């Protein structure tokens, strides 16, 4: 919360519409036909949603040695599960996947 | 495991020597005066140490829309504990941090 790069431009949840083809799942997934992928995107400037102590250090070191240490990664803090209906050789399977959709975002 | 961009060029553990000044810790941290900061640096190509399903989705979608969707990012999979001696009013504290020194790295 509060982005020094202007609203929306910092690490936050986005929804990107993807078809089975996009994912490379059209051979094994039957339903759903497309997925609203929740995903963490945006910049990670100083003190923005720092995940932990490591993330603060990363911020300070990147500011100081941009050549050696990269900016912190915008990444999921937690995930939502998803139900996939998949194809088997003789029928169908119903499977829950745990770490598929991003729930929450932080920087590291 | 095997980096498709050649030995050592993918997501792995790097060590960056840093001072308390570098870290912005001169006010509150007393010892040690220098930290061998282990962190996670490098590319995350397709199939390289993908942490979960979400990481695989990011790979797929990144090659379609690299403008819009980021590649998986190199982050700590776990940490090594670090002991810091800190100033308090009144005296000092000796404390262990579990979220400070990266132990190993994966792609998320």
């Amino acid at each position: 919360d509060h982005c020094p790069l202007g609203p929306g431009r910092c690490c936050r949840l986005h929804t990107v519409r993807a078809s089975l083809e996009d994912l490379g799942w059209a051979d094994w997934v039957l339903s759903p036909r497309e997925v609203q992928v929740t995903m963490c995107i945006g910049a990670c400037p100083s003190q923005f949603r720092a995940a932990n102590m490591h993330a603060q250090i990363k911020t300070s070191l990147h500011r100081l040695k941009p050549d050696t240490v990269p900016a912190p990664c915008c990444v999921p803090a937690s995930y939502n599960p998803m139900v996939l209906i998949q194809k088997t050789d003789t029928g169908v399977s119903l499977q829950t996947y745990d770490d598929l959709l991003a729930k929450d975002c932080h920087c590291i």
